[PDB]
């Protein structure tokens, strides 16, 4: 099975910023939703669900089709939520609407970490919409109530690494848990990248406790708190090097995960020999909008 990037007809470097800026402006102006944490959080979580039902061994899945449009994937149960996000981009692609649904979705990733004031993240555009039979079922998204080794198989099958596996992690500095989408009650929440994800596994009084919904989660005194999958990474030897690692070194941090997460957002994509570069798009910060 082979994907073939093709680029929009005519676009280049800045029909997409315009799309990047409209969707910048959009997080700056509807600001109040989620008791003001704004959708940056939740458009990060769409453009990884949309990757990560990738298969490395078949080629099925990932963010090239667009599939999440489709109603088979939009109600996968590890989905719950991201119809905020959905609903967020919907006016955008009405304004854009040559930009293919795999573009527009992990598009809006990496402008809501740059907007976040993460690393710039690379970004190649040319995912071509595919039909409905191309949808992959439900389930190929990962379990929070399951240990270090449930974690380092699941992502092998996303041909990620532990270093790889590690940097994605501190995406969990962002945002929070919903008892209603997920089963986990959120705690105190941040819409700024950092890697305090890091910092705060290995610095808080960690006590496991049981949630509303019946579920263990690790909370802190200080209201954070951490799901079994994210404690697991400072129980495994190899994992526990690597947070200690990040919590030492921000811009190592960015860098690596830049570059996971640009992995994460293409894998299953052939680009042809003579496909754009990537394109670095600039914050609306730098241009002084
Ligand atoms: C073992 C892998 C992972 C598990 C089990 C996991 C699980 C979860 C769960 C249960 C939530 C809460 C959803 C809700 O109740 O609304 C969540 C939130 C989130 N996850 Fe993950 N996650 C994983 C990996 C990742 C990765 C790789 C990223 C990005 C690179 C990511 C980014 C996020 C973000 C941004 C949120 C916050 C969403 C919001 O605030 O609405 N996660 N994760
Ligand atoms: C966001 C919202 C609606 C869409 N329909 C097709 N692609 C979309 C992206
Ligand atoms: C999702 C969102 C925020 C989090 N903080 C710690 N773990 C998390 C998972």
């Amino acid at each position: 099975l082979v994907h073939v990037a093709s680029v929009e007809k005519g676009r280049s470097y800045e029909d997409f910023q315009k799309v990047y800026n409209a969707i910048a402006l959009k997080l700056r102006e509807d600001d109040e939703y989620d008791n003001y944490i704004g959708y940056g959080p939740v458009l990060v979580r769409l453009a990884w669900h949309i990757s990560g039902t990738w298969d490395k061994h078949d080629n099925t899945g990932g963010s090239y089709g667009g599939t999440y449009r489709f109603k088979k994937e939009f109600n996968d149960p590890s989905n719950a939520g991201l119809q905020n996000g959905f609903k967020f981009l919907e006016p955008i692609h009405k304004e854009f609407p040559w930009i293919s649904s795999g573009d527009l979705f992990s598009l809006g990733g990496v402008t809501a970490v740059q907007e976040m004031q993460g690393p710039k993240i690379p970004w190649r555009c040319g995912r071509v919409d595919t039909p409905e039979d191309t949808t992959p079922d439900n389930g190929r998204l990962p379990d929070a109530d399951k240990d270090a080794g449930y974690v380092r198989t699941f992502f092998q099958r996303l041909n990620m690494n532990d270093r790889e596996v590690v940097a994605l992690m501190g995406a969990h500095a962002l945002g929070k848990t919903h008892l209603k989408n997920s089963g986990y009650e959120g705690g105190g929440a941040n819409n700024v990248f950092t890697n305090e994800f890091y910092l705060n596994l290995l610095n808080e009084d960690w006590k496991l406790e049981k949630n509303d919904a019946n579920n263990e989660q690790w909370d802190s005194k200080s209201g954070y708190m951490m799901l079994p999958t994210d404690y697991s990474l400072i129980q495994d030897p190899k994992y526990l090097s690597i947070v200690k690692e990040y919590a030492n070194d921000q811009d190592k941090f960015f860098k690596d995960f830049s570059k996971a997460f640009e992995k994460l957002l293409e894998n299953g994509i052939t680009f042809p020999k003579d496909a754009p570069s990537p394109f670095i798009f600039k914050t609306l910060e730098e241009q002084g909008l």
